[PDB]
């Protein structure tokens, strides 16, 4: 009730049926750089009690197209429970594990809330997470210090790391959608860009992030995902026909 | 010289050449509710020195897309001299005798100089001119005015028109990009929609429009375009196949 921006329109996220999404060939594969961080500064990597964030720092540099540019200002993790899956997305009805978002700010902008409601002020790079045999080498780095920060509202130092380690290696096949945030204030204008590739987390990493964090009250942080979202008239995007 | 956003990589006009435009099925008719003014009040034209520009009022909302909104500022001409096309966009390198802006600002923008610069703060709806065996009545509005503000920096009152008569038959049909302003400050972020249809005009009113405007000095006001800038790899879109 208290932000009507999460009654609009267009939220997010959406099912996405890429049976019904628009090949656009003018979508070039995403370019990133700054991405590869030396280990200090370190960050912080923090239990908001509403999801796991890690702040990111300066210099990290997106692109979307030529003249489509942005900054990276953190990522955060959704996901579900035992025998639950919780990703935001889901394609096809299906939903996956869990589900990355790396938040960018446009470069015509100075604040995130100048940004919010603008047209492309702020991008969001999701990818979904699955099961797969490995561990997943970047993921544990972040991972292995849930334990320090199960406590809602706990932070924790982790050293940099290459940030482009979390997301699929394959930057071409990807959806692009407009939408929202997921949590208040569900500011409208979100350019959402949706990996065709998944990034693959071992079984026990999975349970890690489902199993380690805690929330407002006694609960664990869990199932830390917004219901779907109908599309409403916008067609999604598709990199690849 | 005085302002270096002119050397900027992603200005406008730019060549379309239709055989390399993207074709998006998501680019869906644009909607121009509001633009069918009444006789009464009057609208400002005037003759700035760099073109002919009509003031419009509140109420011209236009949408390039689901929640995509704009509002209509003003309009103005690009246009040549005697036996000299002066269209700024080009089509595979055909210059057209003229070419009319409906310049727009983003809903969610209170005002033009914090749209300057971002990301779609302002759209503009461009047309080619071109020359037809039929006086134009809805441009005549229009051109049988000239000779009033014909001194550089005067104007006068015109009775209100239908705007969108001033443009092409098929709303469906279009090319887009990002681009800038195609004078200083040479703003860039805004979204051009060129039309794939012309409208016509007479030879008469042709020379009408290029004939009777004087600039800055003794200059004539002709030949008001900007020459071609690159795409620097940009893909212009197409609303059609
Ligand atoms: N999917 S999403 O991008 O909308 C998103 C969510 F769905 C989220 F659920 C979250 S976590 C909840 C918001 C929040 C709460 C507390 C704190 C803190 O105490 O530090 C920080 C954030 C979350 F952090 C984000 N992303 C944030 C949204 C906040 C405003 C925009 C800029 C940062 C991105
Ligand atoms: N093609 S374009 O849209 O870039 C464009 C041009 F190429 C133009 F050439 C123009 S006219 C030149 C700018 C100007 C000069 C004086 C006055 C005045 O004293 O009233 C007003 C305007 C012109 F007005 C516009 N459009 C205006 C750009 C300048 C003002 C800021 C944004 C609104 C659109
Ligand atoms: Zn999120
Ligand atoms: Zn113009």
């Amino acid at each position: 009730r208290v932000s009507p921006a999460c009654a609009g329109r267009f939220q997010s996220p959406v099912d996405i049926r890429p049976q019904l999404a628009a090949f656009s060939p003018a979508l070039r594969p995403l370019e990133l750089l700054g991405f590869q961080l030396p280990p200090l500064p370190e960050l912080r990597l923090r239990n908001n009690g509403h999801s796991v964030q890690l702040t990111l720092p300066p210099g990290l540099e997106m692109a979307l197209g030529p003249g489509r540019e942005y900054r990276a200002l953190q990522l955060h993790l959704h996901w579900g429970a035992a025998g639950r899956p919780g990703s935001e997305h889901t394609v096809e009805g299906h939903r996956f594990p869990a589900e990355i978002h790396v938040v960018h700010l446009s470069t015509a902008f100075a604040r995130v809330d100048e940004a919010l409601g603008r047209p492309g002020g702020l991008a969001v790079l999701a990818a979904f997470l699955e099961e797969g045999p490995e561990e997943n080498s970047a993921y544990e780095q972040l991972l292995s210090r849930l334990e320090e920060i199960a406590e809602e509202g706990s932070e924790t130092q982790v050293p940099g790391l290459d940030i482009s380690a979390l997301l699929p290696s394959d930057f071409s096949r990807y959806f692009q959608y407009e939408g929202s945030l997921t949590t208040p204030p569900c500011a409208q204008g979100v350019i959402w860009t949706v990996f065709n590739q998944t990034v693959m987390l071992s079984a026990k990493q999975l349970h890690t992030l489902s199993d380690t964090l805690w929330g407002p009250g006694d609960s664990r942080l869990q199932l830390n995902f917004r219901a779907t979202q109908p599309l409403n008239g916008r067609v999604i995007e598709a990199s690849f026909p």
